[PDB]
DNA sequence: ATGATGACGCT
DNA sequence: AGCGTCAT
């Protein structure tokens, strides 16, 4: 009791951006707005792969991976935004530029770090400090937390959504500790009203909306997100861990949605976050190894000390392309104008980069798969990469793979790939 | 034929 | 170094 760590020490936040690409397209299309729409790229092979929906669209159905001629069916009203095409590949540059217009707003309140093209996390902790010093130890207003649930309340002894939100913000506030400083409670709820707010300059900012999770680690805040999406923010606060993982499934924590999720249950024959309480930190190393095990015994009672990295800039910069079923490479000239266009891309938001981010990229990652191997990558070699110029990268790139292919006749590749990556990586300032 | 990315762990 | 895992 009076030794136990409680994971209490840190606020954290998750900020994810509301169906973002499609957010990206509507705020540049006004006719896209409030519209079942979707996000799509490529065209001809079955409409093309949608990578993002609308919250009007996903009403009928609609999801990431499906083809657009399929979305079609469910949703015949459906409006459809097409990723920008270069070079013969995808260009995801208008998303990276809007993602970069979000981060750098929400660099102003607080360290964060890049989780994704739409995601970061957000370390609290000083910024919340400071704000209890200045509201001295007078109360918070609900009028601060317009958006805010708290979640498993309300609780105990109306027939409305927003009713409901707001009855469990006033049972939270009407039992908050304001002159203790150091209450967990009260530093998670000035870390809300600091979430609203740099939410409220997002949105003000750019047009762009999102939700948010509020808790004491990433794994908390990052779950905390997605349970009351879009535009709305979510505070999980330690004491409600016990009900909140008594019913979630493993899978729904991050890190835990593949094959170790998979495993925990199935050795444990368990199903929910909460029943890992059960099991001593040694038993769990036993089956899971000493950091997952020591990881999972923590977790499962809200503890986690995964830290917010300061990183606002992505480490590696790659572009790549599949080339599925009969689009395989199958000649040597197929590969290398591939690779040219793929140098070219590459070669274009590197030096963008090095002006914008003074860094120069010092390794070249060349990854392929060939046709039949169901994994991501059958292959991966490094080179020197010495020079931004698209043909020596291309040239590189080939000399590095070149051997992998084991046809006899010179002009043809076999087997033929079905995907070609180049990567930049091991940045050094410049 | 679920694409284009990106971070990190293991050995 | 190069492969495997997990994620958006
Ligand atoms: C998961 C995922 C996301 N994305 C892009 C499209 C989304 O617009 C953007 C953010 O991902 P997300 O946060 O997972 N999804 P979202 O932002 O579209 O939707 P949500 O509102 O966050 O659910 O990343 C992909 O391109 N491929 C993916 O597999
Ligand atoms: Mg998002
Ligand atoms: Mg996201």
């Amino acid at each position: 009791g009076p030794h136990m760590a409680t994971g209490q020490d840190r606020v954290v936040a998750l900020v994810d951006m509301d169906c973002f690409f499609v957010q990206v397209e509507q705020r540049q299309n006004p006719h896209l707005r409030n519209k079942p729409c979707a996000v799509v790229q490529y065209k001809s092979w079955k409409g093309g792969g949608i990578i993002a929906v609308s919250y009007e669209a996903r009403a009928f159905g609609v999801t990431r991976s499906m083809w657009a001629d399929d979305a079609k069916k469910l949703c015949p009203d459906l409006l459809l935004a097409q990723v920008r095409e270069s070079r013969g590949k995808a260009n995801l540059t208008k998303y990276r530029e809007a993602s970069v217009e979000v981060m750098e707003i929400m660099s102003r309140f607080a360290v964060i770090e890049r989780a994704s093209i739409d995601e970061a996390y957000v370390d609290l902790t000083s910024a919340v400090q400071e704000r209890l010093q200045k509201l001295q130890g007078q109360p918070i207003s609900a009028d601060l937390l317009p958006s805010t649930y708290i979640e498993g309340l309300p609780q105990g002894p109306t027939v409305q959504k927003e009713g409901m939100r707001k009855q469990g913000l006033f049972q939270w506030l009407d039992s908050l500790q304001i002159d203790n400083l150091t209450s967990p409670d009260l530093q998670l709820t000035v870390g809300a009203v600091i979430v609203e707010e740099m939410r409220a300059a997002i949105e003000r900012e750019t047009g762009f909306q999102c939700s948010a999770g509020i808790s004491h680690n990433k794994v908390l805040a990052k779950l905390a997100c997605g349970l009351n999406k879009p535009n709305r923010q979510t505070l999980v606060s330690h004491g409600s861990v016990p009900q909140l993982f008594s019913q979630m499934p493993i899978r729904k924590i991050r890190s835990l949605g593949g094959k170790l999720g998979a495993s925990v249950i199935e050795i444990l024959g368990i199903e929910y976050m909460g029943e890992l309480t059960q099991f001593t930190e040694s038993q769990l190393q036993s089956h899971f190894g000493e950091k997952n095990g020591s990881w999972l015994y923590a977790m499962c009672r809200g503890i986690e000390h995964d830290p917010v990295k300061p990183r606002q800039l992505p480490k590696t910069i790659g572009c790549s392309k599949n080339f599925p079923g009969k689009t395989a490479l199958a000649t040597r000239e197929q590969v290398q104008w591939w690779l040219l266009q793929l140098a070219q891309e590459l070669e274009e938001r590197l030096t963008k980069d090095r002006n914008d981010n003074d860094r120069v990229a010092t390794q070249l990652v060349v990854s392929i798969r060939v046709q039949g191997d169901k994994r991501l990558s059958s292959l991966r070699r490094c080179c020197a990469l010495t020079r931004y110029d698209a043909h020596k990268m291309s040239h590189d790139a080939f000399t590095v793979i070149k051997n992998c292919n084991t046809s006899g006749i010179q002009t043809e590749w076999s087997p033929p790939l079905t995907m070609l990556f180049l990567c930049a990586t091991k940045f050094s300032a410049s």
